[PDB]
């Protein structure tokens, strides 16, 4: 039972506001309802791109953890 | 005076004996005998067409310190 309700501080509505107002607020309510798991692509990430010198420690702190960033 | 030198072990040339085999010696000497010229020129090395994991010590062990040496 410890999950975040919705409140009404101030009010006292009939059921039929209250039907009314969750039912738009519902409708309101969207974006990724239950998404799946985003698909790792690293084709051509930028880190690739750059030019590292050959003694660089960004070749592990930047390129190396990215690519295995998982 | 701390220089190798040519020794006869065995044997009592005479001075014209002595020129004769110095001078076929110096003939048969070697040249240049791989000279100081040497240049470094690292295009297209071995290391670099190697596939490392992006994990791999030896990027840092056999690559890194290839292109490192001088």
């Amino acid at each position: 039972d410890h999950e975040a309700h919705i409140k009404v501080l101030r009010g006292e509505p009939t059921p039929e506001e209250m039907a009314a107002l969750m039912a738009v607020l519902a409708s309101a309510g969207g974006g990724p309802a239950e998404p799946v798991k985003k698909e790792r692509n690293m084709w051509g990430h930028p880190v690739d791109k750059l030019r590292y010198s050959v003694f660089s420690w960004q070749r592990v702190t930047l390129l190396e953890r990215t690519h295995m960033r998982r």
